[PDB]
């Protein structure tokens, strides 16, 4: 489930880049990035294959990618950070 909602002023700089990197559709750093995320525990709320989708986001000099994500909705303004690796979630709030 959603750990709650998170202000997006609280999150990474590298977080606001992934979202910024998502709205003018890349490009992408990684091949991962907007790959379909298949939800296969249930974390979110369930949907067909391709509502929802994973981004990168970087962890400054880290010799991987590391475990810091955006998984982006379908609905407007639907996206959730996970610093975990999907493990868990919160919904990102861009207007605080």
């Amino acid at each position: 489930k959603v750990s709650g909602t998170v202000c997006l002023s609280a999150l990474p700089p590298e977080a606001t880049k992934t979202l910024n990197l998502i709205a003018s559709k890349g490009p992408f750093p990684y091949s991962q990035d907007g790959v379909v995320f298949q939800n296969r525990k249930s974390v979110l709320p369930t949907q067909s294959y391709g509502y929802y989708h994973e981004y990168t986001v970087i962890t400054p000099g880290a010799r991987t990618r590391g475990t810091r994500r955006i998984i982006t909705g379908k609905a407007t303004q639907e996206d959730y950070y996970t610093g975990d690796h999907y493990a868990t979630f919160s919904l990102i709030d861009q207007t605080c």
